[PDB]
């Protein structure tokens, strides 16, 4: 009695303290958490619809290219490969078996006469 | 001793405090464990997403390429060709043609 009552005085106080901050972990928890992860699932999609784009733009830009650089060559009217005989407009070929071989179906249009 | 008896109730108490922290603590580690899993497989379906993209437009390209070859291309303005000059080289109109023969003039080789 007197320290004994003292002390239990304060260990009421340690206890009550401990309450307090444990009721502002939690009050400020429940909604600090709803922010975060939802922060965190938006600047994902920001990321993405930028990569998706990114990439779109980038085979746009090689298939200009690669539409171009054809722009630039003979192309073998039998096979698609690149072509260095010529018959008349339009129509070259790779070799004359390309040739000898389109030739059936190649006779109803050559203008070379 | 009833007053060395509380003083030790405090210390226990504390101790059990300590443990709770790190309850929590362990529990954030393993919201965030899981948290970065998240962005990882969520991830690995995105560059699965954009792999069947890049697919398509491959296709695309190739279709492009070969519309291409069977068309006759301007050698100065890569609009379509209508009149011939010699070896792959075409024109849409005399003004193209024209502008482009101070360069051309070394390589044309017309029969
Ligand atoms: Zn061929
Ligand atoms: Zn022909
Ligand atoms: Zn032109
Ligand atoms: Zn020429």
């Amino acid at each position: 009695t007197g320290s004994t009552i003292a002390e239990i005085r304060r260990l009421r106080i340690e206890i009550e303290k401990l309450q307090w901050l444990h009721q502002q972990e939690l009050s400020e928890m429940k909604h600090n958490l709803e922010l975060t992860m939802a922060e965190m699932r938006q600047s994902l999609e920001q990321e993405r619809d930028r990569l998706i784009a990114e990439v779109k733009k980038q085979l746009e830009l090689e298939k200009q290219q690669a539409v171009d650089e054809t722009k630039k060559k003979q192309w073998c009217a039998n096979c698609k490969k690149e072509a260095i005989f010529y018959c008349c407009w339009n129509t070259s070929y790779c070799d004359y078996p390309c040739q000898q071989a389109h030739w059936p179906e190649h006779m109803k249009s050559c203008t070379q006469s």
